């Protein structure tokens, strides 16, 4: 369903950056992973770009999108927000902050959501590929101060890859709460730059060894299935199916 909302509020993070909290409409429900495609008439009145929803749907009047500056239309809506928060706190008040409006369309789903019917995952991600991990982590935890044992997820291990050490700021906070919250230890979470994190987890350092990697996560849950879940750059896709055959994991081609 595609309605008229508006960006209420945007932070400025590291790498060019947004974190954009728009408005969710009444209507609007979606599930952790799930996407939907926004219009800025400000930038463009006919182009859709589609954007994971980086929040959980557990929080309840604003969905959260975080959008990298990598070309034409998120470098305008970059700079239009850059310039908008510039303007307005060099000339103070009188009002709130106006919304930049805009309409949505979704939500749309990926395979990803099937992580919490999963016994063990592997979620693996590259830069800005972890908006969809970052919905579904904070939905876990949500799930699990709910109702402790009725999720079948046993184990899920984190690969989180940057070039830059700025980057894992996006979500420092949120892996922070999960090394906080995780007495049990659903989780395993893993930061290569390819610590100065603030984490307990290390900062390791080059492209992850990913056939130890695998032969390791076999190993802990043989003779049971595990489920490789993926976002990130092909060339790495191509290695992580091969990998998924050779170990006998669950893998969704997604990366064309
Ligand atoms: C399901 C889904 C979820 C997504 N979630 C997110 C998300 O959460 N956050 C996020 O930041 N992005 C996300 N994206 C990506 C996104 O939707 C942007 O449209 C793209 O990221 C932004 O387009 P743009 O106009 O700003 O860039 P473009 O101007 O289209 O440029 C994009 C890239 O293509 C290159 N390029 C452009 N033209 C050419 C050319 N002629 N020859 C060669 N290379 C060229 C550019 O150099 C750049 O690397 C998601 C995409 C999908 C499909
Ligand atoms: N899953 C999908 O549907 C899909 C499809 C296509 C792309 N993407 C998007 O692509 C983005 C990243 O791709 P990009 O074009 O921006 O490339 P990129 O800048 O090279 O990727 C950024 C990160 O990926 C690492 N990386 C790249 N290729 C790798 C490989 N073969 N093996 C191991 N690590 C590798 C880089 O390490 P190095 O410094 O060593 O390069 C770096 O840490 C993600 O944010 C993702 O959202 C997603
Ligand atoms: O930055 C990207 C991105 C950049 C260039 C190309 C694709 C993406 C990207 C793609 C993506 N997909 C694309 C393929 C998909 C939905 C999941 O639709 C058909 C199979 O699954 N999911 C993504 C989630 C977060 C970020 C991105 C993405």
């Amino acid at each position: 369903g595609s309605e008229p909302t508006f960006v209420v509020n945007a932070s400025l993070l590291p790498s060019k950056v947004l974190g954009l909290q728009v408005q969710r409409p009444q209507s609007f429900n979606y599930q952790p992973g799930d996407y939907l495609f926004i219009k800025c008439p400000g930038i463009s009145k006919f182009e859709w770009h589609p954007f994971t929803i980086s929040s959980a749907p557990e929080m309840p009047d604003v969905l959260t999108l975080h959008i990298r500056a990598v070309g034409s239309w998120t470098g305008k809506l970059y700079q239009l927000i850059r310039e908008q928060r510039e303007e307005w706190i060099r000339s103070g008040s009188s009002q709130s902050l106006p919304g930049v409006p805009v309409y949505i369309d979704g939500p749309y789903g990926t395979p990803s959501t099937h992580i919490f019917e999963s016994k063990y995952a592997i979620l693996i991600c590259a830069g800005i590929g972890v908006t969809p991990f970052a919905s579904i982590l904070k939905s876990i935890l949500h799930r699990n101060q709910q109702n402790p044992a009725k999720m079948p997820l046993k184990k899920v291990h984190f690969y989180w890859l940057n070039r830059e050490q700025k980057a894992f700021e996006w979500f420092v906070e949120l892996l922070s709460k999960i090394e906080a919250e995780d007495t049990n230890n659903l989780f395993d979470l893993n930061l290569y730059l390819t610590l100065i994190t603030g984490l307990k987890s290390r900062t390791k350092t080059g492209r992850p060894d990913w056939e130890e990697i695998f032969k390791d996560v076999a190993k802990q849950h043989a003779p049971d299935n595990v489920e490789v879940f993926f976002c990130g750059p092909t060339g790495l896709a191509l290695q992580l199916r091969h990998l998924c055959t050779k170990y006998g994991f669950g893998y969704r081609k997604e990366n064309f």
